[PDB]
């Protein structure tokens, strides 16, 4: 039927746009466009054929999901490739799958469906959240990878403080965690990752920094205005640990990108290099659009 909400598929396809308009300055080379337009290809492709799947089997996934996102952590420990340090993607020639994007969207997937019963006992308000994310955070921590650890951490508190439950030690688990770690035209287009972000900062200037941070605002206030618009509880928290997961990769860019945190492995959601970054935000983004269209529905 296509009852999505368009504004939103508008908006990702604007940042991805952007993102392959400015990769093509930022450093380019003929060889490194062409695994990111197959990687934009694979997520696409991706997030369509996530779309001939009901919102009742991908929450009934919800657990066995977030079971092989927590295997699939502890074996990349084991038989990973190390890059920065730590082992932490599953190399397999031309296949390149890192375990933390399945990790964040079984974790999202499996605390939205267990925290929609409204009665909880008076103890486990504090250790089923707990119980389900110190597994992942804890693999997280392994490899070692903290920025996924974050990103984890805070979509956890963020489902958590939309329920109404415990929430002020996961803030400080959050913030111990992190502590352990050209005018205004620009150039116009005259290796680590920051660079991406530092060439558009540089050859956009204020207005290009200004626009692609309203572009990331207007995706969080729709997917947050998605959120509220679900009537079923464990939608709203799934669509909100979602939008919170990815501001929270979006700000840490921006305290990276002008000194302030030590950079972690995190890119700029649909916008910096990365092909799998890419293909994970758009399946997830497919997830969130499937979701928001079977809103209205048993
Ligand atoms: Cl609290």
């Amino acid at each position: 039927w296509l009852a999505y909400d368009w504004g939103l598929v508008f908006l990702v396809a604007a940042i991805v746009a952007l993102g392959f308009v400015n990769l093509g300055s930022a450093a380019p080379d003929p060889v490194l466009l062409y695994r990111q337009s197959v990687a934009l290809g694979l997520g696409l492709l991706l997030a369509f054929l996530l779309q001939f799947l009901s919102r009742r089997r991908l929450f009934g996934l919800a657990y066995p999901l977030y079971g092989a996102s927590l295997l699939l952590l502890a074996l990349v420990l084991v038989v990973g490739r190390e890059i920065n340090g730590a082992r932490a993607w599953f190399v397999l020639g031309p296949l390149q799958f890192q375990p933390l994007e399945l990790a964040k969207l079984g974790l999202l997937l499996a605390l939205a469906k267990a925290l929609e019963g409204r009665p909880i006992a008076r103890v486990w308000d504090y250790a089923l959240p707990a119980l389900l994310t110190l597994p992942v955070v804890g693999l997280l921590l392994l490899q070692p990878d903290l920025g996924g650890a974050l990103v984890v951490l805070f979509g956890v508190f963020v489902v958590v403080f939309v329920r109404g439950l415990p929430w002020r030690h996961l803030l400080v688990g959050l913030f111990a965690l992190a502590l352990l770690v050209i005018g205004s035209g620009g150039l116009f287009g005259k290796r680590h990752t920051a660079f991406v972000f530092s060439v558009w900062a540089e050859e956009w200037g204020f207005v290009g920094v200004v626009g692609l941070l309203g572009l990331y605002g207007l995706l969080l206030a729709r997917l947050f205005a998605l959120a509220l618009a679900c009537p079923r509880l464990s939608d709203r928290l799934f669509l909100s640990g979602f939008a919170g997961m990815l501001g929270f990769q979006v700000v840490v860019n921006l305290g990276v990108a002008l000194g302030v945190m030590p950079v972690t492995g995190l890119t700029l959601p649909l916008f910096s290099y990365g092909g799998s970054s890419l293909i994970a935000t758009l399946a997830g983004l497919g997830l969130v659009l499937l979701v928001h269209r079977d809103r209205y529905q048993d």
